[PDB]
């Protein structure tokens, strides 16, 4: 509409958005069974 001309990529945005929540997601899991969340310490 606008000068959205950058295309507001629907199939970028919405498809790297995921992305973002692909990686941090399964990143978050990972740390958490090697124990990293576990925070040493105790």
């Amino acid at each position: 509409g606008e000068k959205y001309k950058v295309h507001n990529p629907t199939p970028l945005i919405v498809g790297s958005s995921i992305g973002g929540l692909l990686l941090l997601a399964l990143i978050t899991a990972v740390l958490y069974k090697v124990g990293f969340f576990k925070r040493q310490y105790k």
